[PDB]
DNA sequence: CGGCAGTGAGCGCAACGCAATTC
DNA sequence: GAATTGCGTTGCGCTCACTGCCG
């Protein structure tokens, strides 16, 4: 009925949302406690780049 | 590469955006006599409707 | 006044930047 | 002392849909 969103990740997390997606994207300065978090959350709902608001969001490729 | 969608084909022929589409979607009385001209235009462009981005658009799901 | 096109807005993830604050 | 948090949006194509543009 409902496939996964960041959002719910974000929220399971319990994080500001950018730093769950930013793990998976190019995390730098994350501190352990809160990468400790949003990888549960990532595994736990199981986070899959989908593509489709990735395009469209503005990548390097419409 | 080019960002050349909707938009820009839109002045190409001399119409918005939504004459172009128009084909896209469902192909209705698109004026009659540009219904395959829109058609052709994005063949000879080689415009590329996206692939997922019409999905998230309109939705009209909730 | 009537046909038929055009604009408007929303959906989703992704990214920028410098200093104060917390560990 | 050095790590680390953030903010908050747009915005993009693309859709529908109603309403206005041009006749």
């Amino acid at each position: 009925m409902k496939p996964v969103t960041l959002y719910d990740v974000a929220e399971y997390a319990g994080v500001s949302y950018q730093t769950v997606s930013r793990v998976v994207n190019q995390a730098s300065h994350v501190s352990a406690k809160t990468r400790e978090k949003v990888e549960a959350a990532m595994a736990e709902l199981n986070y899959i780049p989908n593509r489709c608001a990735q395009q469209l969001a503005g990548k390097q490729s419409l």
